[PDB]
Order: C-alpha cells, then sequence, then structure tokens
C-alpha cells in the first residue's frame, strides 16, 4: 500500500506539512531495479522514522555519452512491489521534465574529491550525482538519506556537498549487501552474462584477500594492490579498471597505510562496469 | 528585544525546532548597515510570519580584490537596534569561518544570467551571492525570503537558483525604497560626500526621464539610453559606468523595445558605486 507520487509538486507539497508537524523524514534515493541492498536502507528507515519515502530517478546527468542510460533496467512495478512489503509510505517517481523543466541557469560541480578514481575515469558524473541529490533533498527535506558504502566516493561527495551547502541532513552509510556467492548487489548485475556472473564474484574474493593480508599486517599498498590484481587477472578476462588504495573519506592515493582507507575495484565486462571496496582502518 | 544568533549551528537548531512547532518563517538576508529599504522587508514579513529572521553578513565571496569589501560598513548594535524597533525575532550574525570552514569542495556558478550587465562588470559576484544564499536558504529554512529589486539581476538570479535547486522558498520582492530626494536607499550612500551626495540624485531623475520617454512612446532603447546619458553627463561629474536597457527577467539586451524590459544604472563615484534602475513594460 506504498503511495506513488508522480510530481515534484505534490511530493513537496506532502513533505512541507510532514516537516511543519512534527513527523521524521527517511530517505532513500535510487534510480530504481531495486535489490536487496536499497531494500536494506529502506527497511533501516522504516523502523527509524515516521515515513520513509524511497526516489526512483534514472538521472540522465549523471550518465556519460558512452555509458548505459538507454539499457539502465527500469521496472516501477516491482520496484513499488518490493517496497510496499517493507513497509515504505512513499515512492517518488517524477517525469525527467519535471525535474529539469529546462536549461539550468545554475550549475554545480565537485572540486578535488572527482578528480580521482571514478570521478577521472567518469569526467563530469559526479557533477550530475551533486546536481540531482542536492534537488531531491530539497524537494523530499529528509531528516536522513540513507546510502550505501559501496559507492564510496559518492559517499565522501554527498558529505561534503550537506556540509557545503549546510543542508540539515543526516547522512547514513550502509554497507556493502552481497548475493549469497559475494557479488555487490547491483541493478546493473542484469547485465551480466551466465559467464560473466561467475567471474564477477572475484571482485569479492580479491577484497577479502586484500583484507586478509592487511589483518595479517600488511600496510605497503604495492603489496596488496599486486596480490589483489594478480588474483583477479588470473579468474577474470575482463579489463580491470582500478585497484587502488586511498584514504576514506580524504580521498588522498596512500603508498603505506597508517589510517583509515578504502580498497576499491572497478572492472569493465561486456557492458556492465562493476565495482566494489572495503573501507578499513581507523585514522 | 530581538535575539542575536552568532553561530551557524545554533541557528540551525532553532530553524529545526521552530519547523517542529509549525512555526512559519520569514527570511530577510543582508549584509548589515540597515536601512528603511531593509526595513520595509522586515515589516512585511513580521507581519505575515511566526517568526523573522534577518542574517546580516558581509559575504566575503561576493566582493572581489578591487571592491569595497574592508570599508563596507559594520554596524550590528545599530542594526540590531532598527531590526528590534520592527519586530524582528533574530539577527543571524555568523563568523566567515563558521559559513565557510574551509575550502569548499563543492562550486556553485551562475550560467547566461551572470554574463550581462552586473555580472559582466563583476565576474564572479553572483557565483558568491547564490554560494551564500544557497547557504542561508539550508540554515534558516524561510517559508518565504525577501530580496529587494533595487538589485533586479540579483532578484533574477535567485528565482532562478530556487527554482534549478527545488528551495521549497517563495521569493518576495519589493519595490526600491527612496529617500526623500529619490535617492535609492543603499548601504554605500554612507560612501558619498557632501557634494556626490547631491549629484547621486539624478540617477533616480534620469529613469524619471527614461519613464517619460517611454510613457510617450519610445521604444528604441539607442534613444532612451542616449537621453539618459546625456542628462546624467550634464548634471553630474562621475563616470556613468552603465546606462542599459534590457528584457526582465530574462536578462537579453534590447536594442528595439517590444516588452518588459528593465532600464539600468550604474555609476561610480570616488568610492560608491551605485546602481538603480526600473522595470517597465508587459511582456
Ligand atoms: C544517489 C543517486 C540515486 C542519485 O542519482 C544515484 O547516484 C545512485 O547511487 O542510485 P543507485 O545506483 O540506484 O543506488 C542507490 C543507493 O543504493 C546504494 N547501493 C547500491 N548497491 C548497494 C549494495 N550492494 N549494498 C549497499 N548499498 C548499495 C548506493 O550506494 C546508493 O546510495
Ligand atoms: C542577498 C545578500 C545578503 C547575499 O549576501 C546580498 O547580495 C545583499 O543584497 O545584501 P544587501 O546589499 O545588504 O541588501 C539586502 C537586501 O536589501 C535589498 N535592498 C537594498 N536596498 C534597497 C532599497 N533601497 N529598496 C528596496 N530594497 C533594497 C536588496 O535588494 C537585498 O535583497
Amino acid at each position: 500500500m506504498t503511495k506513488l507520487i508522480t510530481t515534484v509538486k505534490e511530493m513537496q507539497h506532502i513533505v512541507k506539512a510532514a516537516k511543519r508537524s512534527g513527523t521524521t523524514i527517511g530517505f532513500i534515493p535510487t534510480m530504481g531495479a531495486l535489490h536487496d541492498g536499497h531494500l536494506t536502507m529502506v527497511r533501516e528507515s522504516v523502523s527509524t522514522n515516521d515515513i520513509t519515502i524511497v526516489s526512483v530517478f534514472v538521472n540522465p546527468l549523471q550518465f556519460g555519452p558512452n555509458e548505459d542510460f538507454d539499457a539502465y533496467p527500469r521496472q516501477i512495478d516491482k520496484d513499488l512491489e518490493l517496497v510496499s512489503e517493507v513497509g515504505a509510505d512513499i515512492v517518488f517517481h517524477p517525469a525527467v521534465e519535471d525535474m529539469y523543466p529546462g536549461e539550468l541557469g545554475i550549475d554545480v560541480k565537485v572540486g578535488p574529491l572527482a578528480d580521482v578514481l571514478e570521478g577521472a575515469k567518469r569526467p563530469g558524473h559526479f557533477d550530475g550525482v551533486v546536481t540531482v541529490v542536492n534537488k531531491l533533498f530539497n524537494i523530499v527535506m529528509p531528516d536522513y538519506a540513507y546510502f550505501g558504502k559501496k559507492d564510496a566516493q559518492q559517499l565522501a561527495i554527498v558529505e561534503q556537498m550537506v556540509k557545503d551547502f549546510n543542508h540539515a541532513v543526516e547522512i547514513i552509510g550502509i554497507d556493502i549487501v552481497r548475493e549469497a556467492d559475494g557479488l555487490a548487489k547491483s541493478s546493473r548485475n542484469v547485465y551480466l552474462t551466465e559467464q560473466e556472473r561467475q567471474e564477477a564474484v572475484h571482485l569479492s574474493k580479491s577484497l577479502l584477500l586484500a583484507q586478509a593480508l592487511y589483518q595479517d599486517g600488511e600496510r605497503q599498498s604495492k603489496v596488496i594492490i599486486d596480490r589483489v590484481t594478480e588474483y583477479l587477472e588470473s579468474h577474470i578476462s575482463e579489463r580491470i579498471e582500478e585497484v587502488a588504495v586511498y584514504s576514506y573519506p580524504q580521498l588522498v592515493e596512500q603508498h603505506e597505510i597508517t589510517g583509515r582507507i578504502f580498497i576499491s575495484l572497478a572492472v569493465k565486462f561486456s557492458k556492465a562496469r562493476l565495482i566494489d571496496n572495503i573501507i578499513i582502518g581507523a585514522e
């Protein structure tokens, strides 16, 4: 019995009334094709907030010319069903023209945090992310917004935006939800051929390896990177786009580990470009 | 009787509590050194909203190295008194470091609307304006935000930012409040020498001239501009920086008038740089 709100105007009118009353709002922004990674955040919100809102919007601004915008899975009826069973109050599913009624007269761009890793590999991608997340925060006016550590760089950037723009929103980061074999859940996994689906499991395996090496005491980035790379290269035939060690959330490449870092991966299959990571350390 | 709130943290805390209690909020952003122009907006807000918040913050981001940042009038005690007399609830007076704790990680820049008139003469100025207003809107969470048409280009840009970012804020623009002789009120008038003060009255008089020419049927921008310019040059010794006719709020230069426009002026005195304008026309 989850309500489907289709326009920005109706969504905002609902939230303004809720905000001016004492009702706490939980928000989970998504691009649809929901999986248990998304649902885990929804369940969290439903057990903590008065109302939980889930947005389903494939944001064109965060897709590059040669990426998968046209093939991105779109299944609102199912998403709506999956959300209903969790107990979420509303699913916000706006039209593209409603979100972007015309040429933007103001532009938002990410600084240094987007000059490395995914930001360097997908130029402008995060500018598109912060643009739509900023709008969604103003449309839904949540007290708590949930994001997955699956997109670690994204998380750090959204946090920076919340700080820089003074959004009265507390960001909650959830750990990576994985399939039974370890594969990090992602709507894009549907792009995987029955073969790639098997090879793709090695991203997580390689991270388990990285974790064990770190656990035993290894702190030289190059040693971990080489072991992880060597492993992947002997278990997958796809092209490995990235195997890096950066401080987190600062995003400064580390050669020797003495603080909190995240070991991230990027692998390009036929059409599915998957990513995974592990955030570890204290400082 | 007005409370002086000195930190972002406390201001947000108060605002959150206000929202929870169904409090409607009116907001008047200013750079201090208040005059009746500002007070007119405060009065309007006090008569409509449950609480009225007036921010006093000389935003360093909207001042260039060559401008008057160091001389800008600062008199919080005086501002607090004037605001108390009209019934404002709070004066938000933050530290520069509190608003900008460090290097921004996200950057906001105005598009085409800032490529002309004041935007061309003051590059970066409006980026500074939208940056701080965006922040203030998220800190104060107003239902209504008041701005003066004195800064007509600013007003159009703020409205555009409200649209693009989906801010649940209604912008209220007020007409230009003037001194008895016609001079538009401005905190920068304090920079005028006795001589320049009387000369400055001609900016408004030149606009009355422009209006009369328009009333009579003149639609050739060149004719109005030349008439206004020669009038100013024959009455004041200062440099006329700008006399222009652009569509409003579209801000497209008009050589021949067939719709709503605004005739704007910019005059540079020894220290004070004054502006004024009139908005006229149907569409
Ligand atoms: C924020 C968006 C909606 C803005 O367009 C967009 O950039 C976006 O990310 O949408 P989307 O790709 O649909 O993912 C939405 C949220 O789900 C989280 N997520 C995805 N897979 C996960 C997993 N296996 N475990 C835990 N969390 C997971 C992401 O970190 C993100 O915050
Ligand atoms: C919005 C700010 C605070 C962001 O830093 C800054 O750009 C700013 O504008 O500050 P400030 O110059 O102090 O002016 C604050 C508000 O007062 C309005 N105002 C000034 N003189 C007026 C007059 N004579 N009649 C009517 N309205 C008048 C302006 O248009 C502006 O919206």
